[PDB]
């Protein structure tokens, strides 16, 4: 269950490791909760969404991503199947975590 941030330092574009590459989340939906969860499973406390940060390449593996905001990890969120989504790379979800 791997992710990583691609941008910034504490901000940058949310990638998520599965079926053997690194691919970026769409989002649609993608809030603070989402972010949160994300941010946390890479040593922070706390995210904000950041919507269209774009700039990936690749599969992109998830959209409309439902956290509830309490998850330890991104994997036992609600979201759409992997691979389903209706999405282009300028899309690609950020996160900007404290
Ligand atoms: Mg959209
Ligand atoms: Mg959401």
């Amino acid at each position: 269950q791997r992710v990583r941030i691609m941008g910034g330092t504490n901000r940058g574009r949310a990638e998520v490791y599965y079926n053997n590459e690194w691919g970026t989340i769409c989002d649609d939906d993608w809030d603070n909760n989402d972010a949160t969860v994300f941010c946390r499973m890479l040593g922070y406390s706390r995210g904000r969404a950041l919507s269209s940060y774009g700039g990936g390449s690749g599969n992109i593996w998830l959209d409309n991503v439902n956290c509830r905001g309490t998850e330890n990890s991104l994997w036992d969120c609600s979201k759409n199947s992997w691979g389903n989504h209706n999405c282009v790379h300028n899309e690609d979800a950020g996160v900007e975590c404290s």
